[PDB]
C-alpha cells in the first residue's frame, strides 16, 4: 500500500468515503473536492507516479480508467466528467501514489490548470 | 474505416498533417494545435471510441497504453518537472473531438483546480 496517506486509506486504518473496492484498486471521495463531485481511483500496489509505471502495469491503469468511468456513470454524472493524473511538481501531484482524479457536477473549463 | 469519420481518424490515416511524437499499431501521440502548455500533446487509440463513457471492459490494456506511451513521451520530450494528464468527458468534460484522447501537458507550473 505503501507510506503515504493513500496507504493508509487502502488499508483501511484511516476513513475515507469509499465508493467502490476490488482486489487491486479502490474509489473513493477526495477529502478537497474541486467539483459536485470529485472522487479518486487508486491502485493498490504502490506505483509513486506515473512517470515510473512499468510495462507491466499497463492493463492496471486502463482499469483505474475503467473503474472511474464506471463509478462516474453510479454517481450520475450523465452529462460528462474531467479525467486528470497529475504527475511531480508541475503537474501538481499532492501524493506519490499514482491517483485518477474524476470530476464532474459542474462545467470543468480550459485550460485544465 | 479504421480510425474513424473524426479529424482524428483522418489524421491516423495521414489524410491531414499533425506533428507526430510516437506511433504504434495501438495509437499514435502527436502535438495539440492548440497549446494549453510550452508542451501540449495528444495520445490516442487507432481504434475509434466516441468517449470514455462507452469503452468497453476489454479496451482495459488500450487505455493503459495511452498513458503509458503518454509518460513514455513526456520523458522524451523533457518533461522532467512534471505534467498532467486528462481526459475530457462529455459536455461538462469540455470534450469537442468525440474520439478517445488523453490530453499531456507540462512545460509550467499547472495549477488547482485542473479547470
Ligand atoms: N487537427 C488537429 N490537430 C491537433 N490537435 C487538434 C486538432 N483538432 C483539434 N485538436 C485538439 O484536440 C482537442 C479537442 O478538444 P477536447 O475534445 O476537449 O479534448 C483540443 O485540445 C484541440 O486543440
Amino acid at each position: 500500500g505503501g507510506d503515504t496517506i493513500f496507504g493508509k486509506i487502502i488499508r483501511k486504518e484511516i476513513p475515507a468515503k469509499i465508493i467502490f473496492e476490488d482486489d487491486r484498486c479502490l474509489a473513493f471521495h477526495d477529502i478537497s473536492p474541486q467539483a459536485p463531485t470529485h472522487f479518486l481511483v487508486i491502485p493498490k500496489k504502490h506505483i509513486s507516479q506515473i512517470s515510473v509505471a512499468e510495462d507491466d502495469d499497463e492493463s492496471l491503469l486502463g482499469h483505474l480508467m475503467i473503474v472511474g468511468k464506471k463509478c462516474a456513470a453510479d454517481l450520475g454524472l450523465n452529462k460528462g466528467y474531467r479525467m486528470v493524473v497529475n504527475e511531480g511538481s508541475d503537474g501538481g501531484q499532492s501524493v506519490y501514489h499514482v491517483h485518477l482524479h474524476v470530476l464532474g457536477g459542474r462545467q470543468m473549463h480550459w485550460p485544465p490548470g
